[PDB]
This record gives structure tokens, sequence and C-alpha cells, in this order.
């Protein structure tokens, strides 16, 4: 029996819904350590410790762009911290450090007196996500910290697309019509560079650069896929293998590739 398995056998329906089976509370971090600001989303009733996900924004962007992931992932049994960077003009290298500082503080707060997430977190099981330079940041976090269990960046952008070092299971969410980080020059070369890992490329039909952001019209598809990947690889949850590795069954997917899943 998997000690990390939480909640039920999943269905397409249970994963496409706005919330999973866990009730969600949030708090604002009082004193952010090594990042601008943060909101932590947590399950009140997961039935065991759960892994932590740190989510980065893009250049100029703030929590509001990536906020929708917080309650979506928390409700399936993860501790999620959505962050603001020290500056909106921070580069992917700095964004990565800041995302690792956010996981560091969530982990600390698991043992911190008066913390709402006291003993809620398994600090050995952590995940990284983020939009654009925040996605680049997540990939740099993955390369520098191979004990990370899962990564799921969206519309990723970095100055280099060579992430062949990454051994962390990586879902690349891309927007087909993205003109800020075009899939041809960013999302796809990044995906292809990775030889040593379980990996997937999920491209959103008609999608502009914000196709995976808060308020997007594909939260059924994108939510299901992000939750399925994080469950399969953070929890080693083989009940999520089909949802994690299979085609989405969505008319709103323009391209789908997976290897070693």
């Amino acid at each position: 029996t998997n000690p990390y398995a939480r909640g039920p056998n999943p269905t397409a329906a249970s994963l496409e819904a706005s919330a999973g089976p866990f009730t969600v509370q949030s708090f604002t971090v009082s004193r952010p350590s090594g990042y601008g600001a943060g909101t932590v989303y947590y399950p009140t009733n997961a039935g065991g410790t759960v892994g932590a996900i740190a989510i980065l924004p893009g250049y100029t962007a703030r929590q509001s762009s990536i906020k929708w992931w917080g309650p979506r992932l928390a409700s399936h049994g993860f501790v999620v911290i959505t962050i603001d960077t020290n500056s909106t003009l921070d580069q992917p290298s700095s964004r990565s450090s800041q995302q690792m500082a956010a996981l560091r503080q969530v982990a600390s707060l698991n043992g911190t007196s008066s913390s709402p997430i006291y003993g809620k977190v398994d600090t050995a099981r952590m995940g990284v996500m983020g939009w654009s330079m925040g996605g680049g940041g997540s990939l740099i976090s993955a390369a520098n910290n191979p004990s990370l269990k899962a990564a799921a960046p969206q519309a990723p952008w970095h100055s280099s697309t060579n992430f062949s070092s990454v051994t962390v299971p990586t879902l690349i969410i891309a927007c087909e019509n993205d003109s800020i980080a075009p899939v041809n020059s960013s999302a796809l070369p990044i995906y292809d560079s990775m030889s040593r890992n379980a990996k997937q490329y999920l491209e959103i039909k008609g999608g502009s650069h914000s196709c995976a952001n808060s308020g997007n019209s594909n939260q059924a598809l994108i939510g299901k896929k992000g939750v399925a990947w994080m469950k399969r690889f953070m929890d080693n949850d083989t009940r999520y293998s089909t949802f994690a590795c299979e085609n989405p069954n969505s008319t709103e997917v323009s391209r789908f590739r997976t290897a070693n899943c």
C-alpha cells in the first residue's frame, strides 16, 4: 500500500470539476523569507501529510495570474504557495531561488508554532510550477534540485532551452498561439532537451500566452492534467497513471507528446 496515496480513485469527472474532495483554507505569509509575498493554500482534512507546490508568476506578473492553481491543487491534497517575486523584473535564475525559498519556508512552517500547516506537510515531497520566466524558473529549480518530485511549468521561457540535466518528472503546458514565448522557440525545444526523465508536452489549442492563467476557459483540461501529474509523481500514485500519461480527450489540445511516463 502506497503511504503517500490520499483521496479517492480518480475519474475524468472528479478531476475536471472545480475542486477535489479536500476542503481548502489559505493564509498570507506574515514575513516572506527570500521572496516578495506568498499565499499558502492547504487541505484541512487530507488524511495524512501531503507534498508542497511552489508556483511562480511571469515578468511583470503577480499571484493573481497563477492564483487559480492554489485552491485547485490544495483541494486534491497538496500544500500550494503562490508567490510574488522580490521584483516583477526578476530573471529566471532569481525566480528559481525565490521558488526554492518559498518551499523552504512552507517546510519550516510545517514545524513552526502557530502555523496553520503545522505537521500538514511531507517536506521530502515537493513540486514546482510557474508561468513563462516562472516556468523557466521552475525548470532551473528542477535542474539544481533533483530531489524535487514533479515540475509543471506553463508557457515556459528561459534564455537557454537546454534542460537536458532535468531528471525530475516534467509536464510542459504550452499555448499554441503564444507570441511572447512561441512554442517553436521555447516550450518545444525545452521539452525535447529532456532525455533523462518522465515528461509530457500539453499544448492548448488557440491559446495565447495566458492560456493557463487564472480565469482561463480550460480549467477542466488544465486542472485535470496538472493534478494528475502532481498526484502520479509527487505521491507515486499509480491510480493517476492513465490521467497522467494518456491523451487528455479534449477538443482544446493542439499537440500532445509524452516519454518515459
